[PDB]
């Protein structure tokens, strides 16, 4: 009836309960339509037990609201204990605590020092910047802000996100998730994973990887001296012996996009930090050395895992899936603060999966580590200790693998339970794609809409509450380029071939913001070299954007004799226009037309926020043309329009795309 959305809202507040085969279980719609009187607020698949009695919708509503409030009353005052294996941390406490934490224990402080403050304003790449501002782009106006890392806001962040009990989850959920796992295990690899050699582990490793609160040496330093310390940790865990597990909590210093805020009118100028929580460097080494093939997905055993797919390939890959369905539709995964939603039972389910794949000799390792992870003492940067109840800390080696598996398992479960499709038959009916907590699913419109409705409830009960659209549903893409994934959305280009591919689209404002700014000045981060590598990396992602493309081209044109740096995501070797060709599969020159409407939308905010002038495009074009009319071979002539107007072309020499960081698998 009229009141269905209200009942939906209330069912998102009830405690998850189990099946009840012996009672009249009824849904929000049912309650809203009439003569059902709630008896429980224990909710199961969006349904609660009700008597069949003359009852008006408003009356049923009042009753359920009363039941929910009663439960909330039973539930204040829950208590936070500290398990014996964590008692060691108290020995290090020296002052009393000031976290004012409400749901986890805050025994006190260790040092009283680092009670930092300040702002952190934006740092600018000189060359990139002058290319942009010489055309009327104003860096000031780009909706990018910094993460306030002062202790006050840092604590506010902790209380905001991490101070919370483990989510209640539907009884027997994890039995069910293991059934889902069972339909996608790889028997081919049971009991097979073993540790790796320091050789392998070090290859590509980040030697600047940071140290724990009680830790003087970073990853490089540990590798040079204390491999024996690390091997000791490995042996303790290997045997079942507790270790002094703890995690360090620092506010993540980063650039924060505020495009949507500024265009609304709300002109936010700082944002509360995300919270990084990571174990000791010695301990990250100890975990990764043993669990390398799981934590790094070597091989990938998580269906839909896209951790290893380059961003410029993903959408093309996905469109091949979209094209196989009669009325394709994509339901978007969007869990609120995923990391803070992960419960001990979740961690345990990953523990059991890990034990499926690892050799028996390491089971006791996994057990002991999983246990440590279920109640984690965390020292903040400024000294405050808090005892986290479950959850996930971003710095954990298992973060990316664990989350992704957990996300897939949960979303399949939810999809199936919403639709009727058995867990074994998921492959028959939909396609899934996860990168950590991010992801989506592709399926037939009927099943996708079912999922998008029954999903918010089911996922709430599963312990992974969503974020929703005005219709209180999961976000649904009815046309391919409305998919959103890894902060991007597909945009179509058409080549001189007359073929077409999809590239990773994103607001122009955000692209310029990210491209113009930098965090440090350490590594190659001062030089033109680093800027050329940034331009190349952007050119791989954003060649569909004539503005970004032309800016990148002009940057790559600067100081021809200077080889690019290796710090950023991708870099190049030889000629960047070729490298482009090598991994995009056409030449820049072939890019005939970018999809008009999607490009207009991703450009819109630029005008709304006054980040460019009426003549910016024109001026940037002219800037390219002035370089490209000169006699000779000028890489700005790789731009189809530039070349058209200069009457010259660019003849690329040899070149190859390379990687300096994350580590993916190119085609």
């Amino acid at each position: 009836g009229n009141l269905t959305p209200l009942f939906e809202e209330l069912l998102q507040q009830c405690p998850p309960g189990g099946q009840n085969k012996t009672a009249h279980m009824v849904s929000a719609y049912q309650l809203a339509q009439g003569n059902w009187m709630p008896t429980s607020c224990h909710v199961f698949m969006g349904t609660i037990s009700a008597r069949r009695t003359k009852t008006h919708p408003y009356e049923a509503y009042v009753k359920l609201r009363e039941l929910v409030e009663e439960h909330k009353m039973k539930t204040l005052c829950p208590g936070s204990s500290l398990g014996k294996h964590n008692e060691w941390i108290i020995g290090k406490i020296k002052y009393q605590g000031n976290l004012r934490t409400k749901h986890m224990l805050n025994p006190g402080k260790v040092a009283e020092q680092l009670c930092r403050e300040g702002h952190r304003h934006n740092v600018y790449n000189k060359t990139i910047g002058s290319v942009m501002t010489a055309t009327g782009i104003r860096l000031e106006k780009l909706p990018v802000v910094r993460a306030q890392t002062d202790t006050t806001n840092f604590h506010q962040a902790i209380r905001d996100k991490i101070d919370k009990e483990e989510n209640l989850q539907t009884p027997g959920l994890h039995k069910k998730l293991m059934e889902v796992f069972n339909a996608l295990k790889r028997p081919e690899l049971e009991s097979s994973y073993d540790a790796v050699e320091w050789e392998e582990l070090e290859r590509g490793i980040n030697r600047k990887g940071a140290a724990g609160f009680f830790e003087r040496k970073n990853i490089g330093e540990i590798l040079d001296s204390e491999k024996n310390k690390v091997e000791e940790i490995i042996d303790n865990l290997k045997k079942g012996r507790n270790i002094k597990y703890y995690e360090t909590a620092i506010p993540k210093n980063e650039k924060r996009d505020v495009n949507d805020d500024w265009t609304a009118g709300d002109f936010v100028e700082e944002k509360k930090p995300r919270v990084i929580q990571y174990p000791e460097a010695k301990t990250r080494l100890a975990i990764t050395k043993v669990m390398y093939k799981w934590v790094k997905q070597k091989p990938v055993v998580i269906p839909g895992y896209e951790g290893k797919t380059p961003l410029f390939q993903i959408f093309d890959k996905v469109k091949k899936e979209w094209d196989q369905f009669q009325n394709p539709v994509a339901v978007s995964f969007d869990t609120k603060a995923w990391d803070t939603q992960v419960t001990t039972k979740d961690l345990e389910l990953i523990k059991d999966i890990q034990k499926y794949y690892f050799k028996k000799k390491w089971h006791k390792f996994i057990d002991t580590l999983t246990m440590h992870m279920s109640e984690v003492p965390v020292i903040s940067a400024d000294g405050e200790v808090y005892i986290r109840k479950g959850q996930r800390g971003s710095g954990q080696p298992d973060t990316s693998a664990g989350n992704s598996m957990l996300n897939v398992l949960t979303m399949i479960y939810a999809f199936c339970e919403a639709t009727g499709v058995p867990y074994k038959s998921f492959d028959r009916v939909a396609k899934i794609h996860v990168c950590g907590d991010d992801g989506f699913l592709i399926t037939e419109r009927a099943l996708g809409e079912k999922f998008a409705s029954k999903g918010v409830q089911i996922l709430y009960e599963a312990g992974k509450p969503q974020k929703i659209t005005e219709g209180d549903k999961m976000k649904v893409a009815y046309q391919f380029d409305d998919i959103e994934f890894c902060s991007h959305t597909p945009i179509q280009v058409r080549w001189s071939d007359n073929t077409s591919s999809y590239m990773p689209g994103r607001n122009t404002t955000t692209i310029l913001a990210k491209m113009a700014t930098r965090l440090d000045s350490s590594g190659e981060r001062g030089t033109i070299a680093y800027e050329k590598a940034v331009a190349f990396s952007f050119l791989l992602m954003y060649s569909w954007n004539p503005l970004i493309r032309r800016i990148c081209l002009l940057v790559l044109s600067t100081e021809l004799q200077v080889k690019p740096g290796k710090s950023t995501t991708y870099y190049y070797e030889g000629d960047p226009i070729s490298a482009y060709k090598e991994v995009i599969g056409h030449n820049l020159f072939d890019l005939k037309r970018t999809s008009f409407e999607k490009l207009a939308k991703l450009n819109l905010s630029m005008s709304v926020l006054g980040a460019w002038t009426r003549h910016t495009s024109k001026r940037l074009l002219q800037d390219c043309v002035n370089v490209g009319v000169k006699e000779g071979n000028w890489l700005v002539n790789a731009d189809r329009l530039v070349s058209s107007k200069t009457g010259n072309r660019y003849i690329p020499g040899e070149g190859h795309t390379l990687q300096g960081r994350h580590y993916e698998e190119l085609v």
